């Protein structure tokens, strides 16, 4: 049982040292594609590359990369794509990845501004009457509806492939309350943020993967897709607690590098498992 190893690493604060162990026990693959020099400003600086063999490929003749992975947990039957947050220059590449792999939700774990730098570029439209057009992968993009919480944005978005004139609607999921510094003191809203975004039917085997990103380093991420994952064997497991969080993370950490990124966030991670089973168990 998860709950009393918590206990454990916490009253002997071995925090440091476990997550030690992950990282040494962790998965390296290549990541030739993201070295090429042609690659490099489609690249985040100071950000994870993709591991060739979980990459997603653009369907673009011209250069298939961007940065984004996809992790596939086999016994969850759950599917997840993880990227980079846009730069003002892969924004179309963004959205096209969208379409191609028929996303019907997107989850954002940061603000476009924290410690007074640019995470991201400002990819969705501020307002209905101003629209946003890719030029470079021809697609449109308008804001529907937004709905403003105190812990997180919800966003309906239409996108239109303006090539075959077939429209989509996108769910923009956006927690907006993540702390620039350390990690949320409760599980509590995080946990509200994703049934949310469970009961949307973004993460349903009906629709291609959910994109999910959060800027570059910090970590975060991992932490939803973690989560979610460790939750839903509870509901297959004959016995709940045959689930090992540290085995889960290591399997996902087969498809990318940099999840949980620090020990707080693995911390955050025990505690919101633990306290998401609460509350369906
Ligand atoms: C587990 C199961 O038994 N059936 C099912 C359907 C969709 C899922 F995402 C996961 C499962
Ligand atoms: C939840 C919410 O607060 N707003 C919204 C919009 C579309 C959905 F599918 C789900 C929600």
């Amino acid at each position: 049982e998860m709950e009393k190893e918590f206990e454990q690493i916490d009253k002997s604060g071995s925090w440091a040292a476990i997550y030690q162990d992950i990282r040494h026990e962790a998965s390296d693959f290549p990541s030739r594609v993201a070295k090429l020099p042609k690659n490099k400003n489609r690249n985040r600086y100071r950000d994870v590359s993709p591991f060739d063999h979980s990459r997603i490929k653009l369907h673009q003749e011209d250069n298939d990369y961007i940065n984004a992975s996809l992790i596939k947990m086999e016994e969850a039957q759950r599917s997840y794509i993880l990227t980079q947050g846009p730069l003002p220059n892969t924004v179309g590449h963004f959205w096209e990845m969208v379409w191609e792999q028929k996303s019907r939700g997107v989850v954002m774990l940061n603000r476009v501004m924290e410690k007074g730098s640019l995470k991201c570029a400002q990819y969705w439209p501020q307002k209905e009457e101003k629209e946003m057009i890719f030029e470079d992968t021809n697609l449109k993009l308008t804001l529907i509806s937004e709905d403003i919480k105190s812990y997180y944005t919800v966003r309906q978005l239409e996108l239109e492939n303006l090539t075959t004139q077939e429209t989509r609607e996108i769910l923009h999921f956006h927690y907006t309350t993540w702390p620039d510094f350390g990690v949320p003191e409760s599980p509590a809203s995080f946990l509200n943020f994703l049934f949310k975004v469970r009961e949307s039917g973004s993460l349903s085997p009906e629709h291609g993967p959910v994109v999910v990103h959060c800027s570059a380093g910090i970590g975060r991420s991992g932490t939803f897709c973690l989560a979610d994952t460790c939750l839903l064997l509870m509901d297959k497991r004959k016995d709940p607690s045959s689930v090992d969080i540290k085995k889960v993370l290591l399997e996902m950490r087969k498809f990318r590098m940099g999840l949980i990124q620090t020990a707080d966030q693995l911390r955050f991670s025990y505690l919101a498992v633990i306290e998401g089973a609460k509350f369906i168990m």
